[PDB]
């Protein structure tokens, strides 16, 4: 529950999902960053059946960067919690992994965070 | 490419997932640590049409710890790539968030790396 | 340059560092989070010859969670980038390994994100 | 107690530490990946009183990638725990933040995971 709908990250990224009410989360991610354009599918997971005690819903959700415009080699998981309320988030960290060769594994995969809220910054 | 079937990591955990011809990933996690029992379902998304340069294929997926016998109020998302031949690998990094309130939060995020194979430890 | 002295992260955290001209940190952590009380040591180093393009100084630090008053079996290692000007801030990410058995091992690391300012929250 | 010494990495570098009494890590990183050559000073901290359960010993350090030979303009910091015995191991997870202008800050930070032996692959 408040998880369907639209979410803006800090970076501008725009974040369109549906949590449907088995656990799966469907829908499309458009990043003001890096090498990406248009939209791209998503899908992922949430805890369906959260904890009562004032804690965030689990969740997380994959992207891999091929559309029909442009494919970087690449995908990103997020991995965070969705905090309900007046000024809902869904705070995340998350993994980019690169396509790589042997030599170049080491550095393959990016790390950061982005914070999701319903009215960009 | 080569994605399809069962997969195992060196925990003993069992990753059974078909890739689908535009991009999706769909199976089934059971993990052999933690608090989970049996099956979970998985989706991701991977890279269809990767560099033909011996890089390997960009991935991702998210399982969220609920199933019909446990519900772990946590989601874990892998972030990797596919790398085929003889000796094929899965070679994957993690993101484990849980369900927390706003004074754990910052606590809410395990990390790790598992590698998966084609043929058990 | 600009990193010596006192930062505050968005815990309320204090960390007091000296810069040292040949790329030593040295200095200070006390948390306002989590297993921990009072003042313990870190060690770091930064980049001490930045890039003069508008990037930032990289830099890394470590604390063991050991101090005369607790000793919480962890250490914390932040890596991350001082961003000078009117705002300055140092932007981290950090991993916190906790001493584990084998058979918990895969869950002893979590990972998050700092960011310090020159005055506090 | 262990920690001193010389270890490897599987990618075959050399990191050659001593644990002072009251927990300090001072020592070399030479790197046989990335933009390296020869030794890098490292400093870092260790858990000088660990449990006794058969708990690994939590540590953490950071190599500053400015030599007299190069300057990589980052910094990797290693967070992990020694483990001791026959086959004795420091199992670690690390994050290198490279200098970043604003544009491409979310881009600067690569995670990934080495694990040191005393003996070299
Ligand atoms: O830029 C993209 C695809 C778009 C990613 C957008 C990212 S997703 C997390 C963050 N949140 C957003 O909203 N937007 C950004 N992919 C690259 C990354 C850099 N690459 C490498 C190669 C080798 N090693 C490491 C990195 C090459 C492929
Ligand atoms: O144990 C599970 C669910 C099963 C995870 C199995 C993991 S997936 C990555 C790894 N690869 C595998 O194959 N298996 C393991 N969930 C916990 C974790 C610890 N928890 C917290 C709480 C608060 N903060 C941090 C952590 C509570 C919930
Ligand atoms: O709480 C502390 C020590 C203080 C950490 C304070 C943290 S440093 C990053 C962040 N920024 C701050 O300013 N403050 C916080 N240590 C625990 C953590 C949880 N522990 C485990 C055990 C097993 N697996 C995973 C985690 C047990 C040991
Ligand atoms: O290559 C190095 C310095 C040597 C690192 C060696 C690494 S330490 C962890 C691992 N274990 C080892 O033993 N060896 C390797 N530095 C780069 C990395 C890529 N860079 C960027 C820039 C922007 N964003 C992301 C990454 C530019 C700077």
């Amino acid at each position: 529950a408040g998880i369907t709908g639209t979410w803006y990250n800090q970076l501008g990224s725009t974040f369109i999902v549906t949590a449907g009410a088995d656990g799966a989360l469907t829908g499309t991610y458009e990043s003001a960053a890096g090498k990406a354009e248009s939209r791209y599918v998503l899908t992922g997971r949430y805890d369906s059946a959260p904890a009562t005690d004032g804690s965030g819903t689990a969740l997380g959700w994959t992207v891999a960067w091929k559309n029909n415009y442009r494919n970087a080699h690449s995908a990103t998981t997020w991995s965070g919690q969705y905090v309900g309320g007046a000024e809902a988030r869904i705070n995340t960290q998350w993994l980019l992994t690169a396509g790589a060769t042997e030599a170049n594994g080491w550095a393959s995969t990016l790390v950061g965070h982005d914070t999701f809220t319903k009215v960009k910054p």
